[PDB]
């Protein structure tokens, strides 16, 4: 699970910088104690792109088998993941799973500052789709000299 560092810009400002490692967990068996399948997004082999905003940006990577979709909000003070989609092809059967946390608060952080969460964080997006983010560190909307903020942490 290598850590990626992404980054979305408004023209030349920087919007959104996260660093990061994601997994994508999908519960192929309906017994929830049987394995399931692991994905890791190889920060190598994805592509990051996305939209900035005043009071709501997203960060979208892509990579071969679909994505993630991290979609942040500010309510002011403060800003947090507010939405979370992601779409999974597997090969053998021959599945997408795919799933979208909608109404979330998430890694909430005071404005102008960063989140840092280095503890594995989880989030169920579907009934069989699970997203896993791990040595975290992002900041989003407002900047200083392209520099992480005063910091924070989770746990
Ligand atoms: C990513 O999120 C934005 C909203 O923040 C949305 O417009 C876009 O459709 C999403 N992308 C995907 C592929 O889910
Ligand atoms: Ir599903
Ligand atoms: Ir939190």
């Amino acid at each position: 699970v290598k850590t990626g560092i992404y980054q979305v810009l408004n023209g030349s400002r920087l919007c959104i910088k996260a660093e990061m490692g994601i997994q994508l967990i999908v519960q192929d068996k309906e017994s929830v104690f049987s394995p399931r399948r692991y994905f890791n997004i190889d920060p190598n082999a994805t592509q990051a792109s996305g939209n900035c905003g005043t009071r709501k940006s997203n960060l979208l990577l892509n990579f071969q088998g679909g994505f993630v979709n991290l979609t942040f909000t500010k309510d002011e003070e403060s800003y947090y993941i507010s939405e979370v989609g992601a779409y999974l092809t597997v090969s053998d059967p021959e599945t997408v799973y795919q799933g979208i946390k909608h109404a979330v608060v998430m890694f909430q952080t005071a404005v102008g500052h960063s989140f840092k969460c280095v503890s594995e964080q989880s989030l169920q997006l579907s009934a069989h789709l699970q997203v896993k983010t791990t040595d975290v560190q992002l900041q989003a909307f407002d900047f200083e000299d392209d520099h992480f903020g005063n910091v924070d942490e989770c746990s």
